[PDB]
């Protein structure tokens, strides 16, 4: 029903499109990209990580058909041409990496499109959310440019708010092993980040992460309680989040796992997972929740420290976020 | 001076052959495996990880030749058999992996060399020693199987131990993000670990460690104040410790740091190293230091919780130690 | 149907199994491997290559049960202890890989089994397949230890056969450029090859190949005119065979490849495939043909020398092919 | 002596830099790339390939000081602005990819340079040389704009021009398997070709080359005998060239195989090498020979049919050639 349209066809591009297919309450019209529609066609049909997209996929002159419906290919490099108002689109997908800042992303809204989901931490939006966790906070009145955060703040948040309200959050701190991205070189080439300059599938490379901090935006209890680093590492997706917390209850091992069971069984369902299989990665490939905690890692010293792991496909879940973001919103009222 | 024999001519057995090479005190006589002379010449002349052995080695009959001097190779599957006493092998370095008991190790002994060096966390050793951090626990009498602990130990514990003597460790938890080894499997295989049973080169892989609390060992005032896990990588060598503690003292970053590089100036230089420099893991290939801090990772949350971030050549810091220790150990006199 | 045993639940032991499940024809009714129920259960379930299976699998005390269909384990190291006569067992898979010997293979036979299937080329072997090209070869009466030949004799046969009985091959060279396989090791250790004895994640590591030589076992007028080599590389699955060939009649790259789509179509439907696609090896993840030509690769010179290119998952064609000659030997009678 | 600028301070660039440093007869007094001298400096230090550069490094305000030496840091973008000339560079290294038209290398002659070496395949250039093969060939008066062809071409040609002059080369085919470079993606995206729009390091992908048919240009008499293709696979540098030819004349494996080491040692000596140890692509990082022949690849069939298999750092070895060249074109004056 709602018309979607997507600005950066990527990799975040291409998986919530495959995640909207799914959805019978969103239409995707038009994407829009630097290339040309046979391009998008052979990369939306060919996943290197996802696998073969299962619908059919043909070009019909510039636009893509996908299960027979056409889909409106563009290549305007700057999103004030888009003219997202001619065509229907009342949701813009902004997942291109490149308007992330309020100026840029409501180029959109200036371009006739009624609400902008930036697929990344944004400047001066509305509002962020985390589904699941302030989707109640998003005014439909005021809030257009809207940030559904990073994959890690997704991952992150759900059960960070299970932990403080259950046992209350002293403070923490967090490593997420990532994934390697498009942001990364493949041979030592310029990057402003110099350790992301670096050769992406031969080193274990430290970088920053600004998701720790940014829980405070979804969780303002929190506000200056988390730090934590990135390290990007060999594999092409999935990843996991490590936090390491000071408590303010006296808890264990089993404890800590209950609450996190019953959470992810209850009110996060379908956004937080639990698992006490003893998985790896790879087994995460495809994934659709935000964070899946690996209840064989929950560890507890004196009580009070605690060490939660949670897994999450960084395509797939924040895809399907998107994507959730999107029909929530529009349920709402455009 | 004092002759070395090697038991298991593998990773660390080459590794510490390499090392022992620039050691005025010891000398390297015999090595162990489970082949020939020929394949363990190609192996020594060829390291997929190292490059080429910058030394001349042939095989004279069924000794290795390196730089003029031979070297005595066995292929004998029980220690019992090994005759160290006849060639007069002082300190054997046992690195099979199978004989980490003091009743396996202590074998050796029997076959008639004085001590026994053994290359990993060992079960009922006279002591376990972590160099720079109690190598002055060592008795010349009371000692003859020594373990060097792991690799993650040597890492954790000379940078654990400034943390402590200056600001108090309260707890702590760590997750050391590892290369891979020869533990793993190339492909889904049968393992006692069901995690370490999986493609070694395709995933993120969550292990057990014993390391954190191995601490203990060597620094007893640590005992059950720290605990951690391991995050096996698609890399094939170098590894880093990523360590969140509760201090004692309110510190600042540049605090923490300058006690840090002011202990690798100092008492531990050689083991532990401090770097400002924006490095990742292939940058720590070939580093000879047990630890070596990433100073711009260190973090302070509420001035209490901090995370030290150390990088580890697993396989070269790990061998040069065991080098150290056995030249340690005949200083005192064997 | 028919009863089948599995010896080696290993990557071909696991996709056989696999297979198996969707073929009605046959019946894996037990496995045999050197580990416990819960360990095998744990790496059907989990795949790093190819995902989870969509069956239903749990442990009934020392067995497997999947789909509600209860499997017998055995832990034998010695096949002439397996008993496979006294629960029903006619075709044993042999997937160890330590028993491609007639003599060793014959133990099944001794076991109660009628019929072995070696996956793997054999010595001694009383007939060697590859369906598609010579399975009307077998002879119920005097063929009971059958090997299926290699991944890559399967990929090149079925297309050295139409190149063959269209052009005429007077000679040809082959390279397989293919996934590394558990024959290779993680990091440098000891192998009768020297080659595969280094980091398999690491090189590209030329190694021996008898297929271009076996495929004169299937294709007796190719005897003595194909030889090559293989390069095994970083990655975990799907190989592809380039060949070179000197043909008898005059072709054009047109010509070359309307012979093989017409094979593909027509008498190798199922064996053959042909793409005119640009894919690349992760597209062919989960391919059940035997091979598939990459039409774009076709190249011709001076009429007489042509490139033909295959690609070949080495798991999962192969595996398919085992399923579907223990099916065809069951309909000739057992 | 010869003053050289480098244009693209990339994986050649570098290289070449390395390269230069061992040549007396040359040096490098400026580089031009499109970042600032600290990212450039810090890139130079820490190699993920080729590990840490022997020699001091710093910045001096925006200059590089290599070794008591500064080299002026350029950053324009279009080569028109570069004024070689008020600096005295005679020779420009035209090594950013973007260039290798005529048109827009010449650009740098304009500028004041007196000659450009092309890093790579060209349009309209003056000339296309192959060190050890046609340099010969090379015009003083006439020759300005310079190719210094492909990496495979430098592996390829030395060899196929032995094979030619002693046996004779009637047709070849040949496959390079080579590593990833950074003209790929490191997670699909568009790419001009569709093969290396995806995932460089998690496939093998088959990829068009005339570095075949482009050894006619330096051995004008193999015009229209050869063609080829390429396939990527995930390593980071070093590539294999994988000949099968039909020769004139009636060879031995042992005949072919002394053709290549004699020429080796003689003619080639330095540009072509011979080697007879059963090594791997890591093996080879490093290596500044053209092609290394695998002697123990040698295959024959028919005595006519022959295949070949030679090594190449497509890093370094292109590398140490540029240099020869540059210094080849300075000594016959410019
Ligand atoms: N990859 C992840 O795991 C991930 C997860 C969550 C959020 N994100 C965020 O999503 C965004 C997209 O990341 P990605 O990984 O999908 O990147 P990407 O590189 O795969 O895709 C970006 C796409 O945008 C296109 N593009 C670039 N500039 C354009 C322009 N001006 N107009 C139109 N299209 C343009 C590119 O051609 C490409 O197709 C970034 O903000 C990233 O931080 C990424
Ligand atoms: N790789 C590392 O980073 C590392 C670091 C620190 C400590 N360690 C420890 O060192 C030990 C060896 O590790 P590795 O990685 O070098 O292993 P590895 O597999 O590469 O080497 C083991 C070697 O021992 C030989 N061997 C096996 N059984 C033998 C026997 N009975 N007699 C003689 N030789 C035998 C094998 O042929 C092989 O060469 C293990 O205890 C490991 O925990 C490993
Ligand atoms: N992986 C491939 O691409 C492939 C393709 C075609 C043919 N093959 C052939 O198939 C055979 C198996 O290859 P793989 O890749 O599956 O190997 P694998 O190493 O993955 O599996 C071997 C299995 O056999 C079990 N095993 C070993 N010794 C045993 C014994 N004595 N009794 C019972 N079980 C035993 C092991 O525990 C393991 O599960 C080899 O002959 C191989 O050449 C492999
Ligand atoms: N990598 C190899 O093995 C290889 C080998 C032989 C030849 N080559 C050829 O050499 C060239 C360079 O290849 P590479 O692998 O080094 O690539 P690269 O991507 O590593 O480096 C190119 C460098 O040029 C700089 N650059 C880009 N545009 C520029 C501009 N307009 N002005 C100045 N600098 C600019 C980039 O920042 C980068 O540092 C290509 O023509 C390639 O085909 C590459």
């Amino acid at each position: 029903a709602v018309k979607v349209g997507i600005n950066g066809f990527g990799r975040i591009g291409r998986n919530v499109f495959r995640a909207a297919l799914k959805n019978p309450d969103i239409e995707v019209v038009a994407v829009n990209d630097l290339t040309d529609a046979n391009t998008l066609a052979h990369l939306l049909k060919y996943d290197s990580v996802h696998g073969r997209l299962d619908a059919e996929v043909s070009v019909n002159g510039n636009n893509l058909v996908v299960n027979g419906k056409e889909i409106i290919v563009k290549a305007e490099r700057d999103p004030e041409n888009l003219a997202w108002g001619e065509i229907g689109v009342d949701i813009v997908v902004e997942s291109t990496g490149r308007f992330t800042k309020r100026e840029d992303a409501a180029k959109h809204l200036e371009a006739g499109a009624k609400k902008v989901i930036i697929s990344a931490p944004a400047k001066n939006e509305d509002i962020t959310i985390v589904m699941g966790v302030n989707q109640d906070k998003y005014d439909p009145k005021a809030h257009h440019v809207i940030s559904n955060a990073s994959c890690t703040t997704n991952c992150l948040a759900p059960f960070a708010k299970v932990l403080h309200e259950q046992f209350g959050i002293v403070r923490g701190m967090m490593t997420t092993v990532h994934s390697y991205t498009n942001d990364q070189r493949i041979l030592d080439l310029p990057h402003k980040d110099l350790r992301r300059a670096r050769a992406a599938a031969e080193s274990i490379i430290p970088t920053t992460t600004g998701a720790a901090k940014a829980v405070a935006l979804v969780l303002p209890e929190l506000k200056g309680k988390l730090n934590g680093m990135a390290m990007r590492v060999p594999t092409p997706n999935v990843s996991v989040v490590d936090l390491v917390a000071e408590l303010e209850k006296e808890v264990t091992v089993e404890e800590v796992n209950a609450a996190l069971k019953a959470a992810a069984e209850g009110e996060l369902k379908g956004i937080l997972a639990y698992s006490e299989e003893p998985l790896v990665s790879r087994d995460y490939n495809g994934s659709t929740v935000s964070s899946t905690i690996d209840a064989l890692s929950t560890m507890v010293i004196d009580g009070k420290m605690v060490k939660v792991v949670s897994w999450y496909d960084n395509e797939t879940g924040y895809s399907h976020r998107v994507v959730d973001l999107a029909a929530y919103i529009a349920s709402k009222g455009l």
